[PDB]
């Protein structure tokens, strides 16, 4: 055959839309097992458009498309995830008979985090009688563009087609047709080979000769015969002994290429599925700051504290949240999705805010349950999987890994974020006409001489600067107390007003007023 580019689409839907009878059904044109359990790879090939020449790195050039064929029940869908970092466009495939099941919106949100274009499938179109037969698409077709009206997929195409007429031997219908769109709708990205090399493995197999085998796509820089790649998985650094693709072995490779890999042999069920690249260059993290966007179909608030699934990259652990805010002078603050700023400060917030118009960018603590390594800028999820509606909450970016399985003592001092407190409290008796000895806010942590400086507020409206403790603790007012006050049936209130600083101050016992 001739040169050509490799592009991975994948197949995602519900529990039984026909997801691997339509991959099959796909390599066929150009047998029936059980359920998918991991991602399935199969491919084929089609002429090379026009449009993407400035791409190829004897026969006509051709376009090999890579089918990414995913699970579809709930169990499963930390794999779905996986397998949509590794293509640039996805198929949803639909029960034409049953419309949008319960994954068909996940796997739809997990589409506009991550895949650039969609191609809507309307599949098992046997089953719908000739008479309702067309009457009943472009309702389904309508309701589809509808459903894609607030996503970024607003325009995406819909095809219909059978993948294998007939129960579980006729002729599948309308391939022709979906292969030629695909290769219309298919979009390149830059492919660019310089910067971090980074390869997704999905299969690791030993050769009795020689060594053990990695086969996977590139997402990140370029490898070459002879480079050493790092392992994290097993810690361990590997030499690049060969190398093949298209039956052929090859010397180079770049980003958006499916390849294998041949080092020097390990234990290939040590690495079944993750991460290779080069040295040195991936970080492990106990701890991470993230930005974060709430996902909407996900019916339910986040709040601090609780426990989700984060996927981070290619590898999902279990973490707990906390969230916080720009300073409230900083609402209007363009979001910086590339970096962290260190020289401000940041509001605690209990819960994310979802619509007081909310701010343009919010953030959160992850603090995983086990390291995870992990590229730097990577892609974050976060999810319920421990019903009937979205399990996914938010995603966002990994802004800043926290390296140090310390970073509470030894790093977070620097994260400038304040919880906003303001407590209530009474007054009993006047001792003088500028002391008050007023009582009734604090707890049973009396460690008032914590606060013996800070100013505090009377309902009359006088700066009293609190003393010590009396039990209960006495206050002096510099202005002298109001005729107002000196009559007190009315009582006359107390507010006080700091700032708690989660970490910054945290080293120190005492608050901040300002
Ligand atoms: N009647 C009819 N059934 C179909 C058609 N296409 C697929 N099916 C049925 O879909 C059922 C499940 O689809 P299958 O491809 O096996 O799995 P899947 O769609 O990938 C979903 P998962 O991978 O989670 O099992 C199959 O048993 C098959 O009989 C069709 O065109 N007409
Ligand atoms: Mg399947």
């Amino acid at each position: 055959a001739g040169r050509r580019v490799n592009v991975n689409v994948g197949v995602l839907g519900h529990i039984d839309s026909g997801k691997t009878a339509l991959a099959r059904a796909l390599s066929t044109t150009a047998r029936e097992r059980g359920i998918t359990l991991d991602l399935g790879f199969s491919c084929f090939s089609v002429p090379l458009p026009a449009r993407l020449r400035s791409s190829l790195p004897p026969g006509e050039p051709l376009l090999q498309v890579t089918l990414v064929d995913c699970p579809g029940h709930a169990s499963l869908i930390r794999t779905i995830i996986g397998g949509a970092q590794i293509i640039d466009l996805m198929m949803l495939v639909i029960d034409v008979t049953k419309g949008m099941q319960t994954q068909s919106a996940e796997c739809l949100v997990i589409g506009q985090i991550a895949c650039q274009k969609l191609v809507v499938v309307l599949n098992k179109i046997d089953l719908l009688p000739e008479g309702k037969r067309q009457a009943a698409i472009d309702k389904m077709t309508k309701k589809m563009q509808k459903t894609l009206e607030n996503t970024k997929f607003r325009g995406a195409p819909i095809i219909p087609v059978a993948a294998k007429p007939g129960g579980p031997t006729e002729a599948p219908q309308g391939i022709p047709e979906l292969i030629e769109l695909l290769t219309s709708q298919i979009s390149i990205p830059t492919r660019d080979p310089s910067g971090p090399f980074l390869m997704s493995v999905d299969h690791c197999f030993s050769i009795k000769g020689q060594g053990t085998v990695m086969t996977g796509t590139i997402l990140s820089g370029s490898i070459s015969l002879g480079d050493s790649v790092e392992i994290p998985a097993l810690k361990v650094v590997k030499k690049v002994k060969s190398m093949q693709m298209f039956h052929m072995p090859i010397t180079s490779a770049m980003q958006g290429d499916r390849l294998g890999i041949c080092v020097t042999q390990f234990d290939p069920k040590l690495l079944e599925r993750g991460l290779v690249c080069a040295p040195e260059s991936l970080h492990t993290v106990h701890a991470a700051l993230i930005s974060v966007e709430k996902i909407p179909y996900f019916r339910g608030p986040l709040q601090t504290k609780a426990k989700f699934h984060i996927t981070v990259g290619h590898e999902t652990v279990m973490g707990r949240l906390m969230f916080f805010s720009p300073a409230p002078d900083n609402f209007d603050q363009e979001p910086i999705l590339d970096s962290f700023n260190f020289s401000q400060e940041y509001l605690f917030q209990e819960q994310y805010l979802s619509k007081g118009h909310c701010p343009r960018q919010q953030w959160a603590l992850v603090e995983f349950e086990k390291p995870v390594t992990c590229p730097r800028l990577c892609l974050v999820i976060g999810s319920r999987l421990d019903t009937n509606t979205c399990r996914l909450a938010f995603h966002g970016i990994l802004l800043h890994g926290l390296e140090d399985r310390n970073y509470a003592d030894s790093f977070l001092p620097r994260l400038k974020v304040y919880k906003l407190k303001h407590k209530h409290g009474l007054v009993e008796r006047a001792m003088d006409d500028y002391s008050v000895i007023g009582r009734s806010l604090f707890k049973k942590e009396t460690n008032i001489q914590l606060f013996v400086g800070l100013k505090v507020h009377l309902s009359t409206g006088e700066l009293g600067i609190i003393d010590s403790a009396f039990g209960k603790f006495k206050i002096h007012i510099p202005g002298g107390l109001s005729p107002e006050s000196k009559k007190i049936e009315p009582s006359q209130h107390v507010v006080l007003s700091l700032t708690f600083k989660r970490y910054v101050f945290d080293t120190h016992k005492r608050m901040v007023q300002s």
